Parts: structure tokens; sequence; C-alpha cells
């Protein structure tokens, strides 16, 4: 059998070249920019994903530079990167499933995902957002297909930083990023001075979707998407419009009448605090994690349906808590402060 | 059977309401703003489509205002309109048309069959005629896509429908950039321009033509970013001058339009495509110029017939209004034999 040995640079850490050997190469994705392969590491036998993209030296690769600063349990990690044929090769963690696929299995079976999973998945997504936003980095493409999952452990990892960018106040940014169904209103209206809170709106759309069984703001054009948003949030005031920036009048629709009969009140409350017209009025990722909808994850007795323990949920770092340190009094439960 | 009678106003005639009775009512669509029904007119026996949407009241319905001015064989005609009910509803009684370009194209597509170019010619020609006509009043449709191109299978007549996003574009005035559906949006719209012209409808039409030749959408993508990558792969990276002409940097180079489509693709079809899908808005052909393109010469042949043996539908009955953007074109548009 064939083996490919390369000398790569570690994702993060000291710049000390390393010899990496892998076999079983095969294509698993063809994302616009390049190709994604699944590979097997020769000595550990572990699987990894290798994203291959053409690289022009006119500039340094923006995605690479962002991934070299990140290391978090809820983000697909850059293990190594190396050049070949000139092609940049990113060796990443391999995760078999996605939120999109899992939600789809329940969807066409006329079932909804058990709420313990909605809690676990959403919580981990907010932790990954709090972490990247702490460096001023906005993902700009939060959607179910970019939320990878390991079925057994219930660990979720955010991936694909090809649209990510550090947002600096006063600087303009393109408004055509983010995918259909998950774009914040300010982006549909064409704003170029938006903040990281667009990632929070997207996350709110993912939560709504897992509770509903289908996308909450569907539409093939921005116009149709907005009609759907207004049907739920109601017509925006002129003040809310200015805050998003760049007119059928419908009155507010009770959020409870939006979801099925037995939907947890806390789930509905969280949704309404994420999907707000005014960008500055949306919760921050850290505030979301601290929401009561997630209290059950903080219970010392909570377990996964398969009987295993929940994955890491409270190992917060100073970097991760920097937007609001006092929240640690809530985020790290008592049984996590014992020893 | 439940026969309904109402006092309806003729669509283009003088404001002289008449009693109209219809029967055999059933829902056939859910047009965002409301419901669309099929019904049979009691007197004539004719099938009509009735679009019913809630009305603002202290505001003129824009769709109604635009439809009262149109009467073209390639456009779904407003026959009557009336109000009913504790709020008020506007009902538009329209021509009923059984099929769509969308549905017909999908039939060939999943049967791995190519749509015979005689149909590509007939359908595209009629779409351009309807665009030349509405653009002559300064009206831009803003939502050209396969699902809005209705077809009558036997006669091969095509009619443009759904003027819910249509608007008269006045130079110097700003217009929203979130109109038009994904896959068919012109680049200037993806870049967020608010000073675009009617040529966005021409770009959309070019995407429909490309799609009928290819068997699938030519510029797919769930986000503007992905759509642009697809556009650049074909058109090549835009110069800074072309960008300036669209609105206020992948570095790819043009791919031969000839190599985009399968081998047996008519050269004229490829040439028309390249003249429709141009970055510079002002460089795209006008609808009337498109109709006169050599790709459509076969439709002007006195011996041309439909595959089912019938005669082609009306193709040369041009009015002065319709030709106003460029009268000299009549020397080409109305063939020698054409009565």
């Amino acid at each position: 059998s064939k083996v490919t040995t390369v000398v790569a640079t570690p994702g993060q850490g000291p710049d000390r070249p390393q010899e990496v050997s892998y076999t079983d190469t095969k294509v698993i994705g063809n994302g616009s920019f390049g190709v994604v392969y699944q590979a097997k590491l020769c000595d550990s036998g572990e699987l990894v994903a290798i994203k291959k993209v053409l690289q022009d030296k006119r500039f340094k690769n923006r995605e690479l530079q962002i991934m070299r600063k990140l290391d978090h349990c809820n983000i697909v990690r850059l293990r190594y990167f190396f050049y070949s044929s000139v092609y940049l090769n990113l060796v990443l963690d391999y995760v078999p499933e996605t939120v999109y696929r899992v939600a789809r299995h329940y969807s066409r079976a006329k079932q909804t995902l058990p709420v313990i999973y909605v809690k676990l998945y959403m919580y981990q997504l907010f932790r990954s957002l709090a972490y990247i936003h702490s460096f001023g980095i906005c993902h700009r493409d939060i959607k179910p297909q970019n939320l990878l999952l390991d079925p057994d452990t219930a660990v979720l990892k955010l991936c694909d930083f090809g649209s990510a960018k550090q947002l600096v106040r006063g600087e303009p940014n393109v408004s055509y990023i983010c995918s259909r169904y998950y774009r914040a209103p300010e982006l549909i209206f064409g704003a170029t001075d938006y903040t990281s809170s667009i990632d929070v709106w997207s996350a709110g759309c993912v939560l709504a979707e897992l509770l509903l069984g289908q996308p909450i703001f569907p539409g093939d054009s921005g116009v149709d998407q907005l009609v759907e948003i207004i049907k739920v949030l109601g017509t925006p005031t002129r003040e809310q419009i200015r805050e998003m920036n760049p007119f059928p009048q419908i009155k507010a629709h009770p959020w409870t009448k939006v979801f099925r009969p037995r939907t947890p009140p806390e789930a509905i409350a969280l949704c309404s605090r994420l999907l707000e017209y005014t960008p500055t009025a949306r919760l921050t990722p850290l505030e979301a994690c601290a929401h009561s909808f997630f209290d059950e994850l903080r219970d010392p007795n909570v377990k996964l349906p398969n009987g295993r323990d929940t994955p890491a949920l409270f190992n917060f770092t100073t970097q991760e808590l920097s937007s609001n340190p006092p929240l640690a009094t809530i985020l790290i439960p008592p049984h996590a402060r014992i020893q």
C-alpha cells in the first residue's frame, strides 16, 4: 500500500518541522476553493482531514493565519500545514457527522431531536463563538453543515474558516458572506459595518431550526427571507432599521405560537434574545452559554442518553472569559469548583 | 356546485365593474403574500388563476398598478380584480397556465436528456419579448427565474408571471439590492449596488439560457461568496474598472465559453450567452437586441414547426411600444413572410 511522508509545521506551537506519514487518501469534499480528503495517519492509525488549496504568493493565506491562532475543544484544529503541488495543505481533525445530517434524519421521520442534544450542541457552538470573538474574529458562515459532530461523545466542533475575518471598527467588510436562511437582517439590508453579532443571529437560526424541525426563515431571495422574519419579529421600527442600517406592516407574533405545544419555555426565551433586529441587543456568546436554557448541563447528575458522561463543558480559559469575567460565577458550577 | 359571483373591474378596460361568476375553486399555490387558486369561469368555461393577498388600505398596491398597464401575449394578463373580506383582500384574476420552464427542464434533467434547442429558442425568445415590453415602460421585473416562466405544453406559448417584486426604475433613485433569487442575481446585486438598471433582468435571463443548455444552474452557491467564485471561474476575475461599474480578489483567468457547454452546443447559443453574461451592465445586450440575435434565426424561417406538428405561436406581432427602444431592429425582427 501507498504511503506519503511530508515535513509539516505544527498548527500552533513552536515552529519545529515534523515528519508526517499518512495513507488511504480519498476525496470527501470539493468546496469551491479546493479539495478535502480523508487520510489515515500511519503510526497512530487516526483519521484526519486534509484541505488542499492553490496558493498564490501575492499574499499570505488568510485562513491559515487565522487557524494558527486557534486551539479550542469546540473548533476543528489545524494540526499541521505544508506546501506541495504551489498548494497549501491543512491537516485537520476528522469528525464523521454534522448537525445538518443529524437534524435531517429526524426531520424526514417526522420527529424532532431530543432537547438534551439541542442543549449540548448549542452550548458548544456558543463556547466556540465566545472564543473566536475574543480575538475579534467573526466566522461569517455559521450554518448546520459547518457544525461537525462525533455521535458517541456528543462533541461538536466548528469548522471552515474560509470566510472568517478579524473585524476592526471603522473598517468596511463585504456584505455578501453568510448562507441563505442564516443571514442576519443587517446583511440582507447590505450593511458593511456589521459586527460579530451576525454569528449570533446565525446561531439563533440554527437553534430555532433544531426546535422546529425545519428552517425558521426560508426564502430564495432576500425579499422572501425578510417577509418570513417580519411575520415572526413583526415590522421593524425606523430606529431598528437605522441600527442595521442600509414595508408591509405586521404586528408581533407570539413566539410561543411559533413552536410546537411542548417546547421548553427557556428555549423560546433564548431564541427571542438571539434573533433581535438591533445587533447590539442580541446576547453575546458568553451570555448565551449562561442562559437558563442550559441549566440542565450544569447539573452534576446529567448524563448522555447512551449512558456516557457529557463531554468537557466547564474548562473555561481566561481568554475565553475575557468579554465578561463575572459570568464565571455562573458558567463554572459548584461541583466543578470542588476537589 | 358552489358558484361564486362578484363585481369585478376589467384589468385594462375602462373602470366599469361587471358581475363575474366562477366555480370549481381549489388552492394551487402559496405565494408568500397569500394564496393562489384555480377556478373556472361559469360563462366561458375558461380556467383562471386567482391571487389573493391582504391589502394595506391607506396604500396603493404596487403590483396592481403595474399590472393595469400591461397587455402582452408573453405576459400573464390581469383579467379582473376585486376586493373581498375583519380585513380587506385584493384578488387578481389572471390567465391560468399549466406548466413552467422549471418543471419541464427538470423532466429532461433527471432523465439525462437535453432539452431540444428548438424549445430553448422558443422559450428564450418569448422571454426576451416580454422583457423588451416591460422595460419599454421603465419597469424591471427583478425576479426572473424558471419558476416564473409559465408554459402551455401544446402551443409552446411562454408567459412571464409574478410582478410582486417589479418596480419602475427611475435614474438617480435608489432601489433595494436584496431582490432576485439565488442563482439568478446579477453581480452588481451580489456586491450590493442600489443604482442598478433593468439590465439585471438581462443577466437573469442569461442564467436561464445557460441553465437550459447545461442541464443545471450555471452559477450555484448558497452564499454570495460561493456564487461569485462560480462566476469568476467562468468570466475570470473582474478588472477594477468592471468592479467600479458595478459598485464601490481571487485572481482567476477566463475559461473558454466554448468549453463551458457540451460539444454539440450550437455556436450561436454560446455567443448569445457571452453577450448576456457580462460584468459591465451597459455592455449586456438589450432584450430587443437579444431577440434579433442569430441564435433565433430558425424561429424566423417560414417553414419552422413545433415537434408536435403544430404551428409556432405568435412571434412577430410587434407593437410600436415594444419596438420603441430601437425601431430599426424591425427590419430583422419581422421577417419577409411574416404577416
